DNA sequence: CCGACGTCGCATCAGC
DNA sequence: GCTGATGCGA
DNA sequence: GTCGG
């Protein structure tokens, strides 16, 4: 990509700010940052170019500088020569570890892939299966693999229950040639924000998704969202598929347009746009869009018949899902 | 300057 | 067990 | 780390 060097550094810095410094907030200004320098269209021959970008200060005008003046930056070439940093920044690599257990296992000499495995037993769960598919899930899924999982998805549902709808969403809904996972939001006419008129919707469906062997692992569970593992099934003599992740989301039916929005994506187009609905004196999460009052407490859900009229409430013109890869 | 930064589901743990 | 962080994830 | 009042 056009400032792909610049993109990656400021990734990096995201991504020592989360692991290992823990700072959330620097996390996400790294990736804002990078994100509007991503769709910037033209290469960027300054740090002062870049900090006309919103999202871009002072500080990356600076690391943009040097970056392009000797192609590196010393902090992260620091960062790259420091054991407790490198350690920190390989084990959250694992699904289950994040910053803190990261930071407990190198204090408790567990530190490598190697030290992973010789110690599943001081894994939880989560970790325990994120260090089993620890190389599959850095795989990528071409799209026609994403389609083949969405029909099995999707008529494996429908044989549980033709009431209930399957939507794929995530990159996939974005239009991306590639997916890191599959994320499926569910709704069935039973489970509406007035009313659960059924039980075990969403353990139903993946019951029905481990019986054929489509799910092969469970992360966690819960009634509305499960997280877990899947895997096509490949042919005689074939080489296995890589195993998968998948995120099912069950969403009240009426719901629909707010759930929607927000497993669609990405991840920063969501944070965007919720920054400017509180901007706009309003609040947006997966179920609604309601009003600010004065006291900063949110008031009831406004009337939601497709995703446009969010974006009309906040005053932005709509943008379908394959614009919203922020 | 400096308060705010998106919002929430599930797993785990601490305190009662 | 319940409740309210906290961790890690979408 | 950046932004907006
Ligand atoms: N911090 C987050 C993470 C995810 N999400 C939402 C939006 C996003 O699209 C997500 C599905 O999570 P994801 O991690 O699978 O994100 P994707 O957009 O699908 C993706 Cl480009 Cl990271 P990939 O999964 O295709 O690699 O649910 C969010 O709102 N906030
Ligand atoms: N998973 C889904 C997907 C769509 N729908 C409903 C929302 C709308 O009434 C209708 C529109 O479908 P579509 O947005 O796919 O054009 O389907 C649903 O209830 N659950
Ligand atoms: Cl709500
Ligand atoms: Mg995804
Ligand atoms: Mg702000
Ligand atoms: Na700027
Ligand atoms: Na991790
Ligand atoms: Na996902």
């Amino acid at each position: 990509t056009l400032n792909g060097g610049i993109t990656d550094m400021l990734t990096e810095l995201a991504n020592f700010e989360k692991n290992v410094s823990q700072a959330i907030h620097k996390y996400n200004a790294y990736r804002k940052a990078a994100s509007v320098i991503a769709k910037y269209p033209h290469k960027i021959k300054s740090g002062a170019e870049a900090k006309k970008l919103p999202g871009v200060g002072t500080k990356i005008l600076e690391k943009i500088d040097e970056f392009l003046a000797t192609g590196k930056l010393r902090k992260l070439e620091k960062i790259r020569q420091d054991d407790t940093s490198s350690s920190i920044n390989f084990l959250t690599r694992v699904s289950g570890i994040g910053p803190s257990a990261a930071r407990k296992f190198v204090d408790e000499g567990i530190k490598t892939l190697e030290d992973l495995r010789k110690n599943e037993d001081k894994l939880n769960h989560h970790q325990r299966i994120g260090l089993k598919y620890f190389g599959d899930f850095e795989k990528r899924i071409p799209r026609e693999e994403m389609l083949q999982m969405q029909d099995i998805v999707l008529n494996e549902v429908k044989k549980v229950d033709s009431e209930y709808i399957a939507t794929v969403c995530g990159s996939f809904r974005r239009g991306a040639e590639s997916s890191g996972d599959m994320d499926v939001l569910l709704t069935h006419p039973s489970f509406t924000s007035e009313s659960t008129k059924q039980p075990k919707l969403l353990h139903q469906v993946v019951e029905q998704l481990q019986k054929v062997h489509f799910i092969t692992d469970t992360l966690s569970k819960g009634e509305t969202k499960f997280m877990g593992v899947c895997q096509l099934p490949s042919k005689n003599d074939e080489k296995e598929y890589p195993h998968r992740r998948i995120d099912i989301r069950l969403i009240p039916k009426d719901q629909y347009y707010c759930g929607v929005l927000y497993f669609t994506g990405s991840d920063i187009f969501n944070k965007n746009m919720r920054a400017h609905a509180l901007e706009k004196g309003f609040t947006i999460n997966e179920y609604t869009i309601r009003p600010l009052g004065v006291t900063g407490v949110a008031g009831e859900p406004l009337p939601v018949d497709s995703e446009k009229d969010i974006f009309d409430y906040i005053q932005w013109k709509y943008r379908e899902p394959k614009d919203r890869s922020e």
